[PDB]
């Protein structure tokens, strides 16, 4: 479940964590309607946009 960021997001409201665009991350889960991903890289662990992140080998 290893992703990668496609853009730069700053962490804003509610438990949202900062990602880096290149930034690799792993995929806890999703919210209720899919378009938040609960993440976590070596800065941490939060929400994230899911059209923001996919998948790499």
């Amino acid at each position: 479940n290893l992703f990668v960021a496609l853009y730069d997001f700053v962490a804003s409201g509610d438990n949202t964590l900062s990602i880096t665009k290149g930034e690799k991350l792993r995929v806890l889960g999703y919210n209720h309607n899919g378009e938040w991903c609960e993440a976590q890289t070596k800065n941490g662990q939060g929400w994230v946009p899911s059209n923001y992140i996919t998948p790499v080998n």
